[PDB]
């Protein structure tokens, strides 16, 4: 049985994971389950699925330990950082589900990648922040990197065998590839004015047409900015810059992306929008399973609209583009202050255009630059080079916060 | 440099071959062209590529000749059936391009598969008619059949690779295939009543909205006959029943078709409406080129339609299903009845409704059933019953035209 440690377990993706698992019982063998605040959903994982080691927050470690032992499971419990590192290098896993929300998957992404593991991606925030040092730690240590991410995965699927095993075999010319297009479906706000966006409460923004998700992946697809995080995913992913990567507007959400070939075909991936699909294919790959979707029926589609972006109106992902350019300071810069301007959005301390004038600011900022031109992507150095950067920017994005709410 | 020999290169596929040829000299090198009517046309392309051998129609070889002496090319010139086998199974040519239509291309085909030839099938009619035969005799000899006709082209392109090499390997449910989706354009008529085709003009049937192609599949799409046909060319293609493909109508003519997984991913394959485009991924296959096509442009998409077909108005996909149960012999009745029906639309004998009349009076008369019970695919004997069947459903649906303009 492939063994499988799921960091982020209660969370959307986890629920998706988990509900693929359940219809598969004697293939994937859980070993490991993480949770930050839910104490309770991971007990209640815990006792269904008898996992080996679980973690869980710092603040919860000694109340948690307390509920398993009162069940009598025989599993060992973890917390913090330290706990995510061992579950993801731990040699009795085969398979590590990254779910974890933003920068704070970043150290057990790195775990897994040096590890050699077969790591299933969900948490974007890790490559955005350390594309280079991510991969160049997977193919070091000959770890296999899976995207589950619904637009990658979708690439993924479109794109020939030898570019799935090795990236860089894209840049053979042979294989034809000439641009990857991301689908985006323009968010709660795409049909909308900028004044509406402006005055948009927290239940708009953060409930989304076609797709049920996190807090965060939410409110960065009402603003594009998911759209954003997604082009600099790609990068790393499939070995490209971001002018062979475009966007288009596609509000049904059916369509997932494509990847356009040099005799004039486009492969693209179609289904409904449930990531049990794109889960469910990375957990079988190379083989396929069920995976308890309902299916795309092609009969009562309608009509699948397609629409350039409005970059005046999703300048989060202008300002993406420009951080893809500039290299990995600036798309730290450009998350890190994303992931405080949404803290703060929900929080309701900022307007949800507010988003996008921080992040400039950032990105344009003389303290900040400084760090643009460093070695994030070191073997030994590169670690504490973003966690540094990442503080540093957590900094400034706070102080632009409270600036803007009086005036610069 | 690819040796290539093009049956039917004075036809639309040609000169979407040649296109591309001219795109690309020093990859391919022309070993023969054949065409049967347009002597000049087939002397011009002579003297541009200077083929070794070219083949036209037995009333055309003598006028042929001499304007090929009077030229001063070296090359040598055949006729009919038995000039098409000999360039097929020609010892010095690597890949045979299949453009010739209807069953004129079937003995031709086969010479090819027996050769053990890289065959590029656009002639649908070979497999609808000698599907069996053809694919059993490929196997046999180690020829490869890749297919240009769009739809197919498209399914073949989101298959994976084992299944582009062993089309067998698609019933290990590892692979995960689900069904096949064929998009059809729903031709000139989709958008009119029953009644308004009644009166087509041959005009109006034979010219379409996106594409430009022969007379004949011209005609075809119109009905949704060239669906049916399509149909069956994917069940010998892809080695699959019926019941497992199934047709969506799609009026944009972008969406070329679709695979379904278990898992939910319709891998499709989008693109302008140009055979440059499947011809060109046929030709470099496994690589890829230049093909000369206006790329599609997504911002200027629009909508993209899909829509469920209409049965009783397309009475020739219902039949087309039906036949496609039967068995060969049905499929012979069914192509062959249509190959008269339509040779008669354009002469302007019936009207464009009546093709559906004659074919399934042809699928239900006593005397074609006899047949259908038949060893079309015997490797010995398979041929001349092919030929026969034709020969009589020639002479039956002849005869049912003829009793339709008075009464049965
Ligand atoms: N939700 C989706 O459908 C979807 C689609 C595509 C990509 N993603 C990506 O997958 C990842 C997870 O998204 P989600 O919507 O499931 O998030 P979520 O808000 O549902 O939470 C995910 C998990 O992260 C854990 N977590 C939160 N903060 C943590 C911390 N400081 N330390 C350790 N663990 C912590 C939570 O306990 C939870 O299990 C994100 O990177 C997201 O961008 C999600
Ligand atoms: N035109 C397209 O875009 C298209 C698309 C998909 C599939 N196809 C298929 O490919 C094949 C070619 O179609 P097309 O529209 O290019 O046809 P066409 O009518 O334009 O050309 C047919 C070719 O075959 C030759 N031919 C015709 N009758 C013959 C006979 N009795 N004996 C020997 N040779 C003969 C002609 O000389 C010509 O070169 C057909 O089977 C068609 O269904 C065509
Ligand atoms: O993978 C799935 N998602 O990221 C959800 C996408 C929401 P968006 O298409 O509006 O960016
Ligand atoms: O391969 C291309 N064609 O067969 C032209 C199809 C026209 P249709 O979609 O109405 O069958
Ligand atoms: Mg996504
Ligand atoms: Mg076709």
């Amino acid at each position: 049985l492939q063994s499988l440690a799921i960091l982020g377990a209660t969370g959307s993706i986890g629920d998706s994971t988990l509900a693929i698992i359940r219809q598969h019982p004697n293939r994937y063998r859980i070993h490991a389950l993480t949770g930050f605040s839910r104490v309770d959903k991971l007990l209640a994982l815990a006792m269904e699925f008898h996992p080996v080691k679980i973690c869980t927050s710092p603040d919860n470690y000694a109340q948690l330990s307390q509920k398993v032992t009162d069940a009598g499971l025989d599993t060992i419990i973890l917390s913090g950082d330290e706990g995510l590192i061992e579950i993801a290098s731990d040699e009795a896993v085969d398979t590590v589900v990254a779910a974890i929300v933003g920068a704070a998957g970043l150290s057990s992404t790195l775990a897994a990648a040096g590890a050699g593991k077969r790591i299933l991606l969900a948490n974007k925030e890790s490559l955005v922040m350390a594309g280079d040092l991510v991969i160049k730690t997977a193919k070091k240590h000959g770890a296999t990197i899976l995207p589950i991410d619904s637009e990658h995965n979708a690439i993924y699927q479109c794109l020939p065998a030898a570019i799935q095993a090795d990236n860089t075999a894209i840049h053979h010319t042979s294989y034809g590839i000439k641009k990857l297009w991301l689908t985006a479906s323009g968010g709660s706000f795409l049909d909308k004015s900028i004044k509406q966006m402006q005055n948009a409460s927290v239940k708009e923004a953060v409930n989304h047409p076609n797709w049920s998700m996190g807090q965060k992946i939410s409110i960065d697809s009402a603003t594009m900015m998911n759209k954003g995080l997604e082009l600099i995913e790609a990068c790393h992913l499939f070995d490209l810059k971001e002018h062979q990567i475009q966007v288009v507007i596609h509000p049904n959400s059916v369509v997932h992306s494509l990847v356009e070939y040099v005799d004039g075909s486009f492969l693209a991936q179609l289904g409904t929008p449930d990531m049990k699909t794109p889960i469910a294919h990375a957990l079988a790959y190379p083989e396929r399973i069920k995976s308890g979707v309902m299916p795309l029926d092609l009969y009562q589609l309608g009509s699948l609209k397609f629409l350039a972006p409005d970059l005046d109106k999703f300048a989060c992902l202008k300002l993406a583009r420009y951080a893809a350019r500039l290299g990995t300071g600036a798309c730290i810069a450009l998350n890190t202050a994303n992931e405080i301007a949404v803290e703060a959005f929900l929080a309701e301390k900022i307007c949800l255009t507010d988003i996008a004038v921080i992040v400039k600011a950032c990105l344009d900022d003389k303290t900040i630059a400084q760090d643009y031109s460093q070695d994030f992507g070191d073997e030994v150095l590169g670690l504490e080079r973003i966690l540094t950067m990442d503080k540093k920017v957590r900094k400034i994005a706070t102080a632009k916060i409270k600036l803007l709410k009086q005036g610069d």
